[PDB]
C-alpha cells in the first residue's frame, strides 16, 4: 500500500465561521428547565473553524490540541473515519476509527500509516491503504457505525479517556454550517489512555477521484457556558 498523491497542493486554509455548534452534554446526569453552568472544554461560538474539502485531497495531520470539533456534510458517504495518535508511526501506537457499511471497527496500535491514508471503493468493494503493518496491540471495540445529512463529531482526551459526541442533523443550508443550535450527545467512552497531539481524516476515494464533500475542524478550548435545559433534557440554548 501507502501510495503518494499529494504531489504539491499546498492551497492556504479556507476559514469559515462556527456560528454555534459543537455544544454537547457535558455530564450523564439528567436535568430539567433549569440553568446550570458548566465548565469544561468548548467550542468557542462565532469560532473562525478551518474548511477543508474533500476534493483537492486536503488529508493533513491536525493537531490536537485539547480536543477537536469535525463536522462534515458529505452528502455522500465518503468520509470513513480518523487516525488520532501522537507520531502516527511505530514506537507509539495510536488510534484508529473505521466503519465499513454496517459496523464500526475501533483500533488501537503500533500502525504504519502511510503519507496519503485513504479508502478505496470499487462497485462497494473496502480495500485498506491506512496502514501497512498493525500488530502488538490490546484493544478492540466493534459497534454500530458512527456514520445533505450533517453530522458532528466532538473527540476529547482527558484522564486517559478517549470520549466521542455525536449528532446527526438533516440541512438543506447551501455550504457552511447551519444557524440552528444543536446538542451533541456522546456515543462511547474508551478507556484507551494514550497521548493524542495530532489526527487526520480518512477518505473514500474512486478509481483517484476524491468526490465532492467537505470537513470541517475546530478546536476545543477551556471555556464556561451556560446550557439552556429544555423540559425534556435538552439543551435547546447556551451562552459563552
Amino acid at each position: 500500500q501507502c501510495v503518494n498523491l499529494t504531489t504539491r497542493t499546498q492551497l492556504p486554509p479556507a476559514y469559515t465561521n462556527s456560528f454555534t455548534r459543537g455544544v454537547y452534554y457535558p455530564d450523564k446526569v439528567f436535568r430539567s428547565s433549569v440553568l446550570h453552568s458548566t465548565q469544561d472544554l468548548f467550542l468557542p461560538f462565532f469560532s473562525n473553524v478551518t474548511w477543508f474539502h474533500a476534493k483537492r485531497f486536503d488529508n493533513p495531520v491536525l493537531p490536537f490540541n485539547d480536543g477537536v470539533y469535525f463536522a462534515s456534510t458529505e452528502k455522500s458517504n465518503i468520509i470513513r473515519g480518523w487516525i488520532f495518535g501522537t507520531t502516527l508511526d511505530s514506537k507509539t501506537q495510536s488510534l484508529l476509527i473505521v466503519n465499513n457499511a454496517t459496523n464500526v471497527v475501533i483500533k488501537v496500535c503500533e500502525f504504519q500509516f502511510c503519507n496519503d491514508p485513504f479508502l478505496g471503493v470499487y462497485y462497494m468493494e473496502s480495500e485498506f491503504r491506512v496502514y501497512s503493518s498493525a500488530n502488538n496491540c490490546t484493544f478492540e471495540y466493534v459497534s454500530q457505525p458512527f456514520l445533505k445529512n450533517l453530522r458532528e463529531f466532538v473527540f476529547k482526551n482527558i484522564d486517559g479517556y478517549f470520549k466521542i459526541y455525536s449528532k446527526h442533523t438533516p440541512i438543506n443550508l447551501v455550504r457552511d454550517l447551519p444557524q440552528g443550535f444543536s446538542a451533541l450527545e456522546p456515543l462511547v467512552d474508551l478507556p484507551i489512555g494514550i497521548n493524542i497531539t495530532r489526527f487526520q481524516t480518512l477518505l473514500a476515494l474512486h478509481r483517484w477521484t476524491a468526490g465532492a464533500a467537505a470537513y470541517y475542524v475546530g478546536y476545543l478550548q477551556p471555556r464556561t457556558f451556560l446550557l439552556k435545559y429544555n423540559e425534556n433534557g435538552t439543551i435547546t440554548d447556551a451562552v459563552d
